[PDB]
């Protein structure tokens, strides 16, 4: 997959990946907008200005993201709106909606934990996903698996911080709250798990709904969010945690969750199911990714015209013990490329501004 090494000032890690990927955030955008206005009968010039109040929002309360924005714009020769625009896709599409009308396991296990995610959605974008390392003085030297064009997304840091993103659709929007894929890259730039919540906590609210795992070798925590709700989910009585598309968290009386699909009960009764038959073995939790349940809705999710509208684009698993991080391109039960993710001696040194 294509692989971009960014390092430097915010901006010179844009600009690297706003160049390398530059085709490849052309499809994004393409992507992004077919999608955006799917789901709204407000003009375009209108759409354009709803980014202009967003990016003025990234602009002023996290500065460093915004100059890494304006980075990636100058590199891929687009403007600043269309990278905000892919870096609040989610926020944005909810709050057209709005206004119009993945499966995620930890076990805790003696010898290592392991930790893991499928994550599915239209297989366009399949095409579109890039990888970054990101080094950044001073800062945990991050990995991450990435549609182009977006700053943080999956994936794992030099301190050894693991994180996994699941769609989750909780009512209400808060356009000044910290979007989804910045409070990811908040995450992967944390020192340890509990480092990562005190951090997200600290933005004093959600702009919109999702579902976060951060974990390490140590210890994990899922969190299921909306404006109004942060709720955390931990280790059950057998280590585990799974997450689906749904709230499996008790929340406040006036949450109200939105059309989640019948197979997210289906997929997670199920992987709840293999994991109380799974040996602990490294081999045994990566075959866990494949299975077919439930066909196409299942855990390795299948397109299926008039049916299931996206696939598994892809499966990553973390290794804590040796701090590695094997990534499955496409469905795990014939994946279009695997390679292993691992941080170096020089990953190391930017990391400890050494
Ligand atoms: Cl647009």
């Amino acid at each position: 997959m294509l692989h971009i090494l960014c390092q430097g000032t915010p901006f010179e890690i844009g600009y690297e990946h706003g160049s390398a990927a530059k085709a490849v955030i052309a499809r994004s955008i393409d992507f992004a907008v077919d999608l955006i206005r799917g789901k709204t009968k407000k003009t375009d010039e209108e759409l354009k200005q709803v980014l202009s109040q967003l990016g003025r929002v990234i602009e002023e309360r996290w500065p460093k993201y915004y100059e890494e924005i304006r980075g990636i714009a100058k590199g891929a020769e687009r403007d600043v709106s269309e990278i905000v625009m892919l870096n609040t896709r989610t926020e944005f599409a909810y709050g057209l909606k709005a206004a119009r009308d993945c499966t995620t396991a930890y076990c805790q296990l003696p010898n290592g934990a392991l930790q893991g995610q499928n994550w599915d959605f239209f297989s366009a974008t399949k095409e579109n996903l890039i990888r970054l390392t990101i080094r950044q003085a001073g800062l945990p030297t991050i990995k991450f698996i990435t549609e182009a064009g977006i700053i943080g997304k999956v994936g794992f840091n030099s301190a050894g911080v693991a994180v996994n993103y699941n769609a989750l659709h909780l009512q209400g929007l808060r356009p000044t709250g910290v979007p989804s894929h910045i409070a990811l890259r908040i995450a992967l730039e944390s020192t340890s798990p509990s480092q990562a919540y005190d951090r997200i906590v600290e933005q004093g609210g959600m702009a919109a709904s999702a579902f976060i795992m951060v974990g390490n070798g140590h210890e994990a925590f899922g969190l299921e969010f909306s404006p109004t709700s942060i709720r955390k989910q931990v280790l059950d009585a057998n280590g585990r945690m799974v997450h689906t598309n749904h709230c499996l968290l008790q929340h406040g009386k006036n949450e109200k969750e939105l059309d989640p699909l019948p197979d997210s009960w289906n997929r997670h009764q199920r992987m709840e199911f293999l994991l109380d038959g799974f040996d602990g073995t490294k081999q045994a939790f990566a075959q866990l990714w494949a299975d077919e349940d439930n066909y196409p809705f299942s855990i390795c999710r299948a397109y299926e015209e008039g049916k299931s509208r996206g696939a598994t684009l892809f499966n990553i698993i973390y290794d804590h013990a040796r701090r590695e991080a094997t990534v499955r391109l496409g469905r795990p039960t014939n994946p279009d490329e695997m390679f292993v993710m691992r941080f170096d001696e020089e990953d190391e040194r930017s990391a400890l501004n050494a």
